[PDB]
């Protein structure tokens, strides 16, 4: 019954044809949409050629199911070398992104509780409240000033600003100033610095080190600079934090990272390390969807107008304890399943099998490489009938996974979860938001998956 | 690709034009609804130069005012055309004001070097006057077409009641094509300075 691993479908490309139009061209954007098409035409399932190591790219729940029911004690995903290699150049510890094995299960343990917990997101909730609400209360300022009382601008600046905003404040209890002000160079520079980062992941990931070493050695030298300007962002946050707490403990709640401090299960070094890995992954992929959700909300007026209602509704509960806002806005955690569903940030779930395994009918062998291509799966029409419709409700209800599945499944989801929820939330109760641009928003691929236009919002107060 | 504004045009295009614009920039009746506005701004300026004033032990400010002029004419000339309140007065100079002061600057002088001279002669005698002309023109129109593609989806969403500038009247009465109201938004905002 069962089928050998190379019964399987052929991808037609290169690992070597790929390596050149990445060089020549300087990234791979498109390969969200080339890998949609293969799939098409291929079925749900077909191996790549990596010239002896062995992928699988997979597309349904059904299989997703498959794979974790395979998740070992030590879930392996590939080693991402050029940002690994940045820990070994400079001699830095792994965070958990990076990290596999029992050093994976030791550090991920230890997080866990106050990053991820319940307990924890009703400690940090609070917080990210009142960045959100800042936010909203800057851009009622400024509309107000206008005679037709709206405001019609790119949002995606002041959108990126405040998931470094809160996100700061959840991770470090410090408050920059930086919702209803304008950007600071140290702000710039770090979101240039990220989009380099990835920019160069994607030019060096596709080919080995012995290659790209003389292939594009200042491609390297572009990585390793933005490292230095991201680890340099991050280290300053610690700095501060790790001095204050030297100098006394606080008995109120003062942040995601001072609860790891103050506990001291992490050495210094591993705390550093997923601090960095918190402060920069907390930025691109929640100012992304949340950017996404309000330009889906501005091209369905009724969805809209539903979650407006929901978030009126829930109002007064809401600030009187934030806490709740879990609880009392369904509707629009729905809305952000629905967002990932179409636009996700991630755009694949990878395990390193470590056991012998079967897919839609095919032998996996042992130690190949499992990639779960999310873009397809939620665009899967057979699952998400009419997938290219907007409609929350599709989750009022494993068709859900944009932040992966079992004990690897992302550590900061709750707190994206809560920055982004937060935010509509305050922006719905105040603002109507509206476009002429109907027309869909090409995507992108660099590392992360990302909008390659950003369109004009007219947020207009009522 | 553009149309040519009443600054720019002859014959009965430009009366078509200008009699459909007179109502609205030029009127007595015009004016009665956005000097409420221009007056908001200017009272503005004043309260914060007296703010900047009192702060000094001699209460008093010596300044070259050129910039904070420049920044007022672009804030009051806004509003009344465009009923936006940018945040040009008592506040810095943002880099899009400035790159607007810069290449209506630019335009001119340029200007001045390119009229004296038929096409046929500029063309190979000073290409590169030609190509610093035109970038100024986009930096120009840039701005301007800002502006426009602003209030012109707002106003598709809803038409409102009051008075909000002279491009609202201009767009809600729709007696001059798109492009046509385009084309004099722009002259008005480049020529507002
Ligand atoms: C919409 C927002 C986000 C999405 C869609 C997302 C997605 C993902 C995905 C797909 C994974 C792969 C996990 C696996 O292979 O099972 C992951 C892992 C991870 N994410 Fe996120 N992420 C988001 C936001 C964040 C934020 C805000 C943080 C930091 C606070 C973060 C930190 C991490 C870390 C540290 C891991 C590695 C966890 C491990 O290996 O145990 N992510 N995320
Ligand atoms: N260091 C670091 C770091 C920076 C950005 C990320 C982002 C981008 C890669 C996918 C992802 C999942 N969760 C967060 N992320 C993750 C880690
Ligand atoms: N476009 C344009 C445009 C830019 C500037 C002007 C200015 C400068 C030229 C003389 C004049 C009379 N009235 C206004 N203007 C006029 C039009």
């Amino acid at each position: 019954t069962v089928l050998p691993f190379e019964a399987m479908p052929q991808h037609p490309g290169n690992r070597w044809l790929r390596l050149l139009q990445i060089w020549r061209e300087q990234g791979y954007e498109h390969l969200h949409l080339e890998m949609h098409q293969t799939f098409q035409e291929l079925g749900p399932i077909f191996r790549y050629n990596l010239g002896g190591p062995r992928m699988v790219c997979v597309m349904l729940p059904e299989d997703v199911e498959k794979l974790q029911q395979v998740d070992s004690l030590h879930p392996c995903r590939m080693i991402l070398e050029p940002w690994v290699a940045y820990r070994q150049h400079r001699g830095h510890k792994c965070g958990v992104f990076l990290l596999n094995g029992p050093e994976w299960r030791f550090n991920r343990l230890r997080l866990n509780p106050d990053v991820l917990s319940p307990k924890a997101v009703q400690r940090f909730l609070p917080m990210v409240d009142a960045v959100a609400r800042d936010f909203s209360q800057a851009l009622k300022k400024k509309v107000l000033q206008n005679a037709r009382g709206s405001l019609t601008l790119d949002v995606q600046p002041s959108i990126f600003h405040y998931t470094i905003e809160a996100s700061n404040l959840a991770l470090f209890g410090e408050r920059l100033g930086l919702v209803g002000h304008s950007p600071s160079s140290a702000s710039l520079n770090f979101l240039h610095a990220l989009e380099v980062m990835f920019k160069s992941t994607v030019q060096l990931m596709f080919m080995p080190r012995s290659l790209s070493r003389w292939i594009s050695p200042k491609v390297w030298k572009e990585h390793f600079e933005a490292w230095d300007c991201i680890f340099q962002y991050g280290d300053n946050c610690i700095q501060k934090i790790y001095q204050e707490l030297a100098f006394n403990r606080p008995q109120h709640y003062t942040g995601i990272v001072a609860e790891l401090l103050l506990k001291a299960e992490l050495s210094l070094e591993a705390i550093k390390a997923n601090s960095m890995e918190l402060t920069a992954g907390s930025v691109d992929t929640t100012a992304f969807p949340l950017l996404m959700t309000l330009f889906e909300l501005a091209r369905n007026p009724d969805v809209q107008q539903i979650l407006r209602q929901e978030s009126l509704a829930a109002a007064a509960s809401i600030s009187e304890h934030p806490q709740k806002a879990t609880t009392e806005l369904p509707l629009l955690r729905a809305a952000l399943k629905e967002t990932l569903r179409l636009y996700p940030v991630g755009l694949f779930l990878e395990r390193v099998v470590s056991s012998d395994l079967v897919l839609q009918n095919y032998h996996i062998p042992a130690g190949t490489l499992v990639q779960v291509f999310l873009y397809s799966l939620g665009r899967n029409a057979a699952l998400f009938p009419r997938p290219e419709r907007y409609n929350p409700q599709r989750w009022l209800d494993f068709h859900h996974v944009p932040f992966g599945f079992g004990m690897r499944q992302c550590l900061g989801r709750r707190l994206a979860e809560a920055e982004m929820l937060l935010l509509l939330h305050h922006v719905l109760k105040h603002f109507l938001v509206e476009t002429l641009t109907q027309e869909d928003i090409k995507m992108v691929y660099s590392f992360i998956l990302r909008p390659g236009t950003s369109p004009l919002l007219t947020f207009r107060a009522i």
